[PDB]
């Protein structure tokens, strides 16, 4: 369940999951939405478009040029006429929204399983 | 595999995942190990205990009071006699490892998935 607790897991289901440090080349406004945002994003040697509803809560200003971790192994789905592939970490307090970045400046590519 | 590349998964195999903010309390060395830290890690109205690898690359100063991204729902496990319930977020590229905090100033506990 979405809003259910979550029990215990292996290391084999985390690594299934492919996260990700990649470089926001570019966020721009989806056509039609006031919710959703076109992110263009660098993993070093491939690039990735990723669309995520976070337009209320981020700006572009504070999203080009930042390194995020995203998971980037999610099949691909159509989004507004827009090929999404893989999506953006973003914690919630119920209060505020953020994205998940490096404590250290890694190079864009970096994997964390 | 872990140097394996990872096949397409669902969102479902993501949600297993419970990742969340942890704000770091303690950090202290491990006793007969020169690579591992025990921290303690508030999730805002509960506690976990993890150790990591991650001692050469970090020390107790910084780490401590930061807000970290962790998998809170890992099996636990008897690591140099410490119960270790969890794991940190970590990047690395092949030549620097860093933990992964959330890019806004969100509450501990903070739901990622």
């Amino acid at each position: 369940g979405p809003m259910e607790e979550k029990a215990l897991i292996g290391i084999e289901d985390f690594l299934k999951v492919d996260l990700r440090v990649a470089k926001v080349l570019s966020a721009e406004r989806v056509e039609g939405s006031e919710k959703l945002l076109k992110l263009t994003l660098s993993l070093g040697d491939e690039e990735r478009t990723v669309v995520a509803g976070i337009a209320k809560y981020y700006t572009p200003e504070e999203l080009v040029g930042k390194k995020i971790v995203i998971v980037a192994n999610l099949k691909p789905r159509k989004i507004f006429g827009i090929e999404s592939q893989g999506m953006i970490l973003a914690a919630s307090d119920g209060e505020n929204l953020s994205v998940i970045v490096p404590d250290r400046d890694v190079k864009e590519g970096a994997k964390l399983s």
